[PDB]
């Protein structure tokens, strides 16, 4: 039988609000990031735990670049339908725990499967595998999130649902330290639904419905690669002056 109910006006509503919100959030151009702390690309190729804790020379220009993404995810966030109805205790809980994970999700409009890289374009601001372990962190991280984005990108997903799933993990009741988890419920709910909707209206063949499931498991797999990050971001914090290669902000939200 399956239904294909059409968009409410609501429905189309936040569609619409969620894409302005990426859209005056999310520069397609890098042209800020000339402001960040320069890249730095030493000799290492080894490639070497020592020499890269040692050095942390992509750090300052990666944790600048984290840091801003940042302030751009708590803008997307704050233009969520519902997310200013939540506490700023809940509003905040559900930021810091959701950051790694939407700055990885929206990184991929910036990876290329060109070759497999974070082109933000140019030559200075292309990141590779290389760079990150530059930057203090480990295959064990890098190469799943790799894998993750190149799963991510095969999706094809269409922008209105890129965003939602992006609204989707910021808005979830189950983190750690949540207060009011059935407003966030409700909230996520009302997103998912409009996400399942869409899909079905507006995604050919179909059923390629299997869709939707594709995304839930994207937002499975983040969790497992927040929790990596968080490991390793512990064993960069114990480098001596790592402090002054982060920012405020970065210290804070990760610890
Ligand atoms: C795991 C790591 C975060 C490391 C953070 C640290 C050092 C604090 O632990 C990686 C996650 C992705 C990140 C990365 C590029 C990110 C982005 C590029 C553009 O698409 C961005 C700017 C768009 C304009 O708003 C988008 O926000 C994120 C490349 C190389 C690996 C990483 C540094």
């Amino acid at each position: 039988d399956s239904l294909r109910p059409k968009l409410s006006e609501e429905q189309q509503r936040i569609i619409a609000i969620l894409l302005d919100a990426h859209h005056k959030t999310y520069d397609p151009t890098y042209s800020d990031f000339c402001q960040f702390r320069p890249p730095v690309r030493v000799n290492d190729g080894g490639g070497s735990v020592t020499l890269e804790l040692s050095q942390l020379s992509m750090l300052p220009h990666l944790a600048d670049l984290v840091s801003y993404s940042i302030q751009k995810v708590i803008g997307f966030a704050k233009m969520i339908p519902g997310f200013r109805d939540l506490t700023s205790e809940d509003q905040i809980v559900l930021l810091k725990s959701s950051a790694i994970e939407v700055i990885m999700l929206r990184s991929n409009e910036s990876f290329t499967m060109d070759d497999m890289s974070w082109t933000c374009g140019n030559q200075d601001y292309k990141y590779r595998v290389s760079d990150v372990t530059k930057a203090g962190h480990s295959l064990e991280l890098i190469e799943p999130l790799i894998k993750f984005q190149v799963g991510l990108k095969k999706l094809n997903l269409h922008e209105e649902e890129h965003v939602l799933l992006m609204a989707i993990c910021i808005v979830s009741p189950d983190r750690p330290g949540v207060q009011d988890a059935a407003l966030i419920e409700a909230i996520q709910d009302r997103l998912s639904n409009t996400l399942q909707t869409y899909i079905r209206c507006r995604h050919p063949p179909p059923g390629s419905h299997l869709l939707y499931a594709k995304m839930i498991q994207k937002l499975a797999d983040l969790r497992s690669l927040n929790e990596e990050h968080s490991k390793q971001y512990r064993c960069l914090s114990f480098q001596p002056e790592c402090s002054m290669k982060l920012t405020p902000l970065v210290l804070e939200v990760f610890g």
